[PDB]
C-alpha cells in the first residue's frame, strides 16, 4: 500500500476513463428518453433511480485512481442533494466537458489559475445575466408544469401538491408520508398539533369509535408530576362551578390522582384530558408557551415562584374545538390576538435561521407554520417500497423545487436562456489572452450539456442545437414533443434557484480541480 | 468493495440467464403433475417444498450477477407469497414472460418508459375485467370443491374445512396444529376460552378424569393478587347464602389463603375454582372487561377505588356453565349483554386499521371468535416431518382459498379468464403505437403460464393453446379429467385478488428492471 | 452461498449413488450371515453394532449430493427407531428395495401421482390384510421363543424375561441395564419400595447394612421442610406411649432433631427411621401421596389444611412391616384398597395417555408398578465395555419386541408374512394402467428381503422365495439352520405394530420419493 506519484498527464489520463467511467454512468439516464439505473443494496433488494448522483454516491472503482476521482466529483453532486437534488447530471457532464478543455488547455502549456480567473468571473457575469433574465413565477399553472416535469408526466402528484399547497398557503409547510393503497391520502392539520396520547383509556368520549372532542375547554400548563400534593381539588373545584371541560399539561399525573381525575370526568364535573410532554424539555416548554398566547393562556411555568393552585382562573386558556384520538390533540382554532401571534412570529424569525441550520431551520419552519397555519402531509401509496421511494425522491425534488420558484421565480428554461446569455457574455475580455481563452473555454463547455441533452433523444445534437441557437425569446426545444415552441406551450422554465447554486457550485468545483498537476497512490 | 461497470447487452443475458435458471428450476412444480423441489439443509435433513418463492428465499448464486437479479426478483414472489401463498409459480412463471417480452423489444430499440406505460394501462384493463368477471361463491359445496383443489384434490380435506368454518360460523377462526396420530383430526372449540389451569391439582371437582367443572357459577375478576384480599368474607357469606359456586382470576394467591381455600372447597364450604389470567398486561386489561360483557359482571379496577372489599352481589360474572381441564377453561353461555358484545365489535372493527396487522389480527379475531365466530382445530396426523409439512402448507392454501373467495369472490381457475380477458382486451389502444406494441406483445406472451401448465403434464402445450384460442366461455382443458370440457364442471374457482396482485405486481417490477441500463458488481 | 442446481437425471443418478452407499452399509448386516459392523470413534472404542438404525444415524459422507441423500433418508431409520427399534434392518432393506424399484420406474417415465395412490391403497389393503391375519399369542413358550428369535438362539435369557415379565403382572414393566457377575441376573421385589440412604449412619440396627425391619410403624409424609419444625413432641409421645416403632418421611433435619433422634437411637427408648425427600418436588410429592394412600395415612403437610404441633395419632398409616436398607427403602405390606389403587391408577393413567410420551411416561409405569407389582432389575455382566454395549442393544431390543407382542400380539415373522401377503394381495387392482404398474412394482419388491436373507445364506434365493410360494401356512425356511421346516416348531413370529409402521413408512418415504425432481447443493 506504499505512496507512488506521478507528475502531469501521464496520471490525467488515468483519471479521465474514471471521469468518463462515471460520466456515462449518469448521462445514460438523462432527459424524458434517458433511461434508469438499479442500484444494488449490501442488506436487501437493489433500488431503481434515475438521478445521478443517487448512482455515484455509493460507487468507487477498484483502481486508486478512479476511486478518488469519483470521490472528488462526488462532491459537488452531495452539495446539489443538500440544496436540491436534481440538475446533478447538468453538473457532472459540465464537469467533464470542462476537464475536457483543461486538458485541451495543458496541451497547450496554459496556465490552468488565470483560465480559472477568467472562467469564475466569466460565471459570475452569467449570474447577472441569469438575475436579469429571471422571471416571477405565480401561477399555479407553471407549478402543476414543473411539478409534472419533475415527477415524470405525473399530473395527479403535481396538481395535489399545487391545491395543497395553495390552501396551506405559500408559508404552510407540507410534508410527504408513505401510503400503501393506490391512491395517495391528503390531510390538512390546523392549528396547534401534537401526537401524544391519553394516559388512560377511559377517556373514551360520547363520540363513536373513541373520538374526543372539546368545545372551548380550559388549558393548562404545569411542571410537576402530581402525586405527593395530590390536591388539586381547588383548582378542580374552580374549574367545576366554572363547569367547561378542560385540558391540562404537565410532567405526568400519578395513579392516585389519575384515578379521581378519570372518575371526575366520567361524573360528568369536568371534561379533562391529560396529555405527556410532546418532546424535549426546554424547547418543548417555550412552544408550550407560544401555545397559551395563541389559546389565550398566560405563561405558566411552574419552575418559577407561582404556584399550580395558587393563580387566577382567567390564565386558563381557551380554543373552540380541539379533537383528541388515542395519538393525536389538535385545535381548530382558538382565542388569542393576532397582533401577539405575530410579534412571536417577528420574534421567532430570527431563529428560523439561526446558525445550526440543517438540524433546527426546518423544524422550527415546520413548527412555526404549524403555529400559525396548519401542514399538510401526502400519503403517497404505490405497490412496492422500491416503487414507493422511486416517487418519493422525485416529490421531495418537486417540493424543494417549488419552494425555489415560489422564493425566486424561473428562468427560461431548456437551457436556452445559458446558450443565450454565452452568446452575449462572449464579448467579454480578459486581463489578456489566458483569460479570453479561458472564457471561450467556459462557452464551449456549457455547449456540450445541452447537447448531450439533445442526444439522450436518440436524435442529432449538433444541428439540433444549432436550430435552437438560431432563434430567440419564447423558441425553444421540447424533448417529449421533440419539437420548438414557446416556453409556456411546452411548460419548460428553469428554476432559477436551482440552475444557480448547481452552475456555479459546479463551476467553482470544476475550476478548483483542472488544477492537477501530481498523483498519489496506494499500492495493492 | 471494488465496484466493476457493465452495459446493456451483456448484462441483459446475464440478467437473462439466471432469471431463467431460477424460472426453469421453479417450475418443476407448476399444475398437478409439477413435483417438489430438495433444499440442502445445514443443521439437519433438506427441506423439500413445492411452493417457488419457499425455494426462491434461500437462492443464492455463485456469480455476482445472477445473485442480484435472484435477489431482486425475490421481492415480488416474497411479498405475493406474504399476501396468499399459492400460484406464486404461475405468478412467477408469467413474470418470466414479461421478461422474456420487454428484452425483445428493447433490443429492437423500444422505448422503455412506452413500455412502461403500456404495461400500466394493461394491467388496469386486466384489473378492471377481473372485477367484471368475478362471481361470488356461495355454496358450501363449492367451497369445498375449491378447497379439494387447493388441496391437490383432497376431498376429506375439503369437507373438514367446510364443516369447521361452518361450525365456527362466518367470523370464526381456523387453525392448522400438529397432530399425534397416523390421521389428521378436527375439533371444534367453541366459547370463551383460555388456557389457563387450575391453581392446585385438588382443585378437581365431582367431574371425573380428574375434570373441574361448575354448574351455574360466578365470575370474580381480580385485578392484582391476594395478599390480604381474601376478606371477600361478605361476598363469600352471600355465596354461601346463595348456595352457587365460584371462578376466580387473580393475579397470585397467598400459601394459606390457596390452602385456606382447598379446605374450605373440599369441606364443601363453598366450591369454588380458581385460574390466571391468559395474556399480558395490556391483554388482560383488553379482554376482562370483554369477558364482563360476554358474563354481565363488573370488573374489579386497582386503577379505580372500586375493590373487591367494596363490591356488589353482581360484580360476580354470570355464565351458565364452566369446565377446566388441566391447563384449560371454557364458559358456557355467559350471561351478559349481545348489545354490548355488539359495541366491543365495532370496537374491534375500528380498530382493524392497524399499522401492526397480522400480529394484531391474531387478538384481534381472536376476541371476534370468542364472541361471535369460533375456534377449529386441525391436527395433523402423520409421522415424517416433511409430510406434516406438505399436508399443512396444503391446508393453509386452501384456507387463504377460502377465505378470499367467500369474501371476495371468484373466477375460473386454470388461466382460462387470462386468456378470455387478453382476448376481450386485444382491442385495446394507447397514447402511442410503441405502447400499443408493449400491450399486445404483453397479451400475446401472458398465455405462457398456461403453455407451461399443459407441459408439466408432459402434453403438447402449442396444441392445446391452439384448441382453447378456438373454444370460447368457460370451455376449457383440464389436467385432473386430462381432457377438455367446461371449466365450471371440475370446480376450479381463483380469487381475484392473487390473481390482480400477482399481475401487477409481476409487470411493476418487470417494468422496472427492463428500464436499468447499466450494471455494477463486487469482486470476491 | 453459492447453489447448483440439478435436475432429472443427474440429480436421480446421485440419488442412485446415495442408494447404493444405503446398500452395501446396511446389507452387511442382514440375516445371521450378516455380520457386525465395528464403529469407528476416536473418543473412545469403537462399536460393534447390528441395528440398522445404529449404523446410520452416525454416518455421514463428503460428497454433498449423497450426503444430502442421505439425510433425507435418515429421518425414516429414526422414526422407525423412535417407534419401534427393531426390525430396521429388515425395513430399510425393503424401503431401499421399493425406491430403487420407483426410480427404475421413473427412469421409465413413471407419474409420481399413479405411483402415489397405487401405494397409499397397496398400503392401506395390505394393512387391512395384515389385521385380518394376525394371531395374537399368550403362551409363555411362544413368548420364549420369538424372545429368542430376537436373541439368536438364547435361551435362559428369554426365559428369565419371560419370568420376570409374568411376576411383574400386565402392567409392570421391567429394567434392564449392565452387570459386573458375567451371568445376567434378575431382581424382582414386590411392593413399594424407592432407594434412600439415610443421613444419620447410626439408624443401622442390629442386622447388618444398616437394614431395619420394623412392625405397624406410624409413617408420616412430609412435602414441608421438617427441618425447621423439629418439634412433633405430642405426636413423638404419643408414638412412644403406644409402644410402636417410628417411621418418618421428612424434607430435612435440624440438628437438633438430629440430637434429641439420636439420643433416642442410643439410648433404646425408641427405633426411629428418618429419610429424606424422594425426588422433584412436584412429582415426588404426588408420588408420596399415592405412598400414603397405599399406606392408608393421611398427606399431610402445610401443602395441606392440617396442622403441625396439632394431630391425631391415627393420621398416620401402619404398615404390615417396613424394611429399610442401606440405601433404599421398601414397605411389605400397607392400608391400601384395590378401589383406592384403580382411583389412583385411572388418574395417573388418564396421564399416560397423553402426548409427552417420552421422559413422563417411563416414571408413570414406575409409580404405577410401584402401587401394584414390583420393579424387574436385569443386570447383563460379559468381558468387554463394547460387547457389553451391544448386548445391551440387543436385550433392550427384544425387551420392546416383547413389550409390543404382549400388548398388541404377533403374525408370521422371519418375513414369510410380507410374502404370504405380497401372494394374497396379487389381486389389487388401481384406477389406471400406471397405478397398476406401480402396484406390481411394489409387489415385486416385495421379495427383496426375503432374498436377500436366503443370498446371505449362500442359497439360491429366487428359488427358494418360488418353493415358498408354493406351500402356505407357516411352512417356510429357517437361515439359523438353513433348511425347510414350519415356522410354529421353531417359533419365527414378530410382532405386528413394528411390520404396520415398517409398512406406513415405507409408504411415506414413496410419496417423497414421487416428487424428486430438482436439488440444490452448495459448493465453497
Amino acid at each position: 500500500a506504499a505512496k507512488d506519484v506521478k507528475f502531469g498527464n501521464d496520471a490525467r489520463v488515468k483519471m479521465l476513463r474514471g471521469v468518463n467511467v462515471l460520466a456515462d454512468a449518469v448521462k445514460v439516464t438523462l432527459g424524458p428518453k434517458g433511461r434508469n439505473v438499479v442500484l444494488d443494496k449490501s442488506f436487501g433488494a437493489p433500488t431503481i433511480t434515475k438521478d445521478g448522483v443517487s448512482v455515484a454516491r455509493e460507487i468507487e472503482l477498484e483502481d486508486k485512481f478512479e476511486n478518488m476521482g469519483a470521490q472528488m466529483v462526488k462532491e459537488v453532486a452531495s452539495k446539489a442533494n443538500d440544496a436540491a437534488g436534481d440538475g446533478t447530471t447538468t453538473a457532472t457532464v459540465l464537469a467533464q466537458a470542462i476537464i475536457t478543455e483543461g486538458l485541451k488547455a495543458v496541451a497547450a502549456g496554459m496556465n490552468p489559475m488565470d483560465l480559472k480567473r477568467g472562467i469564475d468571473k466569466a460565471v459570475t457575469a452569467a449570474v447577472e445575466e441569469l438575475k436579469a433574465l429571471s422571471v416571477p413565477c405565480s401561477d399555479s399553472k407553471a407549478i402543476a408544469q414543473v411539478g409534472t416535469i419533475s415527477a415524470n408526466s405525473d399530473e395527479t402528484v403535481g396538481k395535489l401538491i399545487a391545491e395543497a399547497m395553495d390552501k396551506v398557503g405559500k408559508e404552510g409547510v407540507i410534508t410527504v408520508e408513505d401510503g400503501t393503497g393506490l391512491q395517495d391520502e391528503l390531510d390538512v392539520v390546523e392549528g396547534m398539533q401534537f401526537d401524544r396520547g391519553y394516559l388512560s383509556p377511559y377517556f373514551i368520549n360520547k363520540p363513536e369509535t373513541g373520538a374526543v372532542e372539546l368545545e372551548s375547554p380550559f388549558i393548562l400548563l404545569a411542571d410537576k408530576k402530581i402525586s405527593n400534593i395530590r390536591e388539586m381539588l381547588p383548582v378542580l373545584e374552580a374549574v367545576a362551578k366554572a363547569g367547561k371541560p378542560l385540558l391540562i399539561i404537565a410532567e405526568d399525573v400519578e395513579g392516585e390522582a389519575l384515578a379521581t381525575l378519570v372518575v371526575n370526568t366520567m361524573r360528568g364535573i369536568v371534561k379533562v384530558a391529560a396529555v405527556k410532554a410532546p418532546g424535549f424539555g426546554d424547547r418543548r416548554k417555550a412552544m408550550l408557551q407560544d401555545i397559551a398566547t395563541l389559546t389565550g393562556g398566560t405563561v405558566i411555568s411552574e419552575e418559577i415562584g407561582m404556584e399550580l393552585e395558587k393563580a387566577t382562573l382567567e390564565d386558563l386558556g381557551q380554543a373552540k374545538r380541539v379533537v383528541i384520538n388515542k395519538d393525536t390533540t389538535t385545535i381548530i382554532d382558538g382565542v388569542g390576538e393576532e397582533a401577539a401571534i405575530q410579534g412571536r412570529v417577528a420574534q421567532i424569525r430570527q431563529q428560523i435561521e439561526e446558525a445550526t441550520s440543517d438540524y433546527d431551520r426546518e423544524k422550527l419552519q415546520e413548527r412555526v407554520a404549524k403555529l400559525a397555519g396548519g401542514v399538510a402531509v401526502i400519503k403517497v401509496g404505490a405497490a412496492t417500497e422500491v416503487e414507493m421511494k422511486e416517487k418519493k425522491a422525485r416529490v421531495e425534488d418537486a417540493l424543494h423545487a417549488t419552494r425555489a420558484a415560489v422564493e425566486e421565480g424561473v428562468v427560461a428554461g431548456g437551457g436556452v436562456a445559458l446558450i443565450r446569455v454565452a452568446s452575449k457574455l462572449a464579448d467579454l475580455r480578459g486581463q489578456n489572452e489566458d483569460q479570453n481563452v479561458g472564457i471561450k473555454v467556459a462557452l464551449r463547455a456549457m455547449e456540450a450539456p445541452l447537447r448531450q441533452i439533445v442526444l439522450n433523444c436518440g436524435e442529432e445534437p449538433s444541428v439540433v442545437a444549432n436550430t435552437v441557437k438560431g432563434g430567440d425569446g419564447n423558441y425553444g426545444y421540447n424533448a417529449a414533443t421533440e419539437e420548438y415552441g414557446n416556453m409556456i406551450d411546452m411548460g419548460i422554465l428553469d428554476p432559477t434557484k436551482v440552475t444557480r447554486s448547481a452552475l456555479q457550485y459546479a463551476a467553482s468545483v470544476a475550476g478548483l480541480m483542472i488544477t492537477t498537476e501530481c498523483m498519489v497512490t496506494d499500492l495493492p
